[PDB]
């Protein structure tokens, strides 16, 4: 079978690598690539991606564009995020991804999530899923904002920093801090966080911050990528525990 990655940018996606590598250790034929699509000329190039690839995941910017072209899950469907396909069917992972990550963990409430993207989404519904009720949403777009029907309140970027002062949990799921970016919340407002989670694969100048100032729990990116791989793999009918936990256990430590 064939699988890739899709998105844009997804050049540097880590995904193939580790694919690759775990088909290769668990002696199977499989395969996993990379197709870097601009948001301009989805609707033509992800008709060849359905015609040549068994399954794939999708990242930005395409996890909700590519639901049209899938037959989702009813999960996925109050997500409006599909991150993994096999053969016609769009599911989510991600927020699997989240609720496995904080395994062993009590998320304390209010908790702050950053962004209304996809990734947000996939966070919302696996803290709601894990019995959270205070979540506070803080984003950029009007746009994102509007397609939100979650039982969230709404700030703007502006107010994160008075908002996560009054919040004991805080998740990054937007790009920000990708490139080494910081966000608009104070040493002062992070202190006394209980959590501070952050989606991004590597550290990120929160992840840095929460460090510093003692935070109970400091998680990237790296569990929630863990776990939504274990999730693809089970979907696609080629999970092997043994294999994985070998391949992909890299990526925590």
């Amino acid at each position: 079978m064939k699988f890739c990655i899709i998105g844009y940018p997804v050049r540097h996606s880590i995904s193939p690598r580790l694919y690759n590598e775990y088909f290769k250790r668990a002696g199977m034929n499989h395969s996993y690539g990379m197709e870097e699509i601009p948001p301009e000329s989805f609707d033509t190039e992800i008709r060849r991606i359905l015609e040549e690839y068994d399954g794939f995941n999708a990242t930005i910017p395409h996890k909700e564009r590519v639901m049209r072209y899938v037959e989702p899950s009813e999960d996925a469907q109050r997500i409006k995020a599909v991150n993994c396909v096999f053969r016609g069917k769009g599911y989510n992972t991600d927020w699997v991804g989240v609720v496995k990550s904080l395994e062993g963990v009590e998320v304390k409430e209010p908790v702050v999530v950053v962004g209304a993207g996809g990734a947000a989404r996939a966070v919302i519904y696996a803290l709601l899923q894990m019995g959270v009720k205070d979540i506070w949403v803080v984003n950029r777009t009007i746009e994102r904002a509007k397609a939100l029907d979650f039982p969230v309140k709404i700030f703007s970027l502006d107010q994160l920093d008075e908002v996560v002062k009054k919040a004991k949990s805080l998740f990054n799921t937007t790009s920000v801090g990708m490139k080494g970016e910081e966000l608009p919340v104070s040493d002062d407002s992070l202190k006394n966080l209980s959590l501070v989670y952050d989606v991004i694969y590597f550290d990120t100048p929160l992840v840095v911050k929460a460090r510093k100032l003692g935070v109970k729990h400091i998680i990237k990116g790296n569990l929630m990528f863990y776990y939504q791989a274990m999730e693809n793999l089970k979907i696609w009918g080629i999970y092997d525990e043994e294999v994985f936990k070998e391949v992909f256990g890299e990526v925590l430590k």
